[PDB]
């Protein structure tokens, strides 16, 4: 149980957009020895397997439910969602070390079931913003 995310998508057909907030954590996993974490969220748009774009929210230091509260914009054809994943990996920075993956969710029509249902409400609900808690997971 590395932690969970909550995240809201809003998609708006009309503009070719989305707007992913990362809005806080929760229980995340200490990768510090000294039972903390530093973590940040990198938020990558994919468009079948190529990389499109990549954003992430600052670095909250030692802190196992930081609150983000991060909006960040990517362009989407309507036409480009059936090839369209977000893959969100919350990170823990680290000075000494390569930093560490706490835990990942993939956003798509074919992921994990609560990770389906968000895209799929998004997608129901164009401009609604649409907010959900999301198990970490390595
Ligand atoms: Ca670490
Ligand atoms: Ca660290
Ligand atoms: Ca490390
Ligand atoms: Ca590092």
């Amino acid at each position: 149980s590395r932690g969970e995310l909550l995240l809201s998508l809003c998609y708006n057909p009309s503009a070719n957009s989305i707007i992913v907030n990362i809005i806080k954590a929760r229980n995340l996993k200490a990768m510090d020895i000294g039972g903390t974490s530093d973590p940040y969220v990198k938020v990558w748009l994919m468009y079948k397997d190529k990389r499109v774009e990549k954003k992430k929210t600052v670095t909250k230091k030692r802190n196992l439910n930081p609150i983000f509260n991060e909006s960040f914009a990517f362009d989407i054809p309507t036409e480009k969602l059936r090839e369209t994943t977000i893959i969100i990996t919350v990170m823990d920075k680290d000075k000494l070390s390569r930093n560490d993956v706490i835990g990942k969710i993939y956003l798509s029509w074919k992921s994990g079931p609560g990770e389906v249902k968000h895209w799929k409400d998004m997608i129901a609900r164009p401009r609604q913003p649409v907010a959900q808690w999301h198990q970490l997971k390595a």
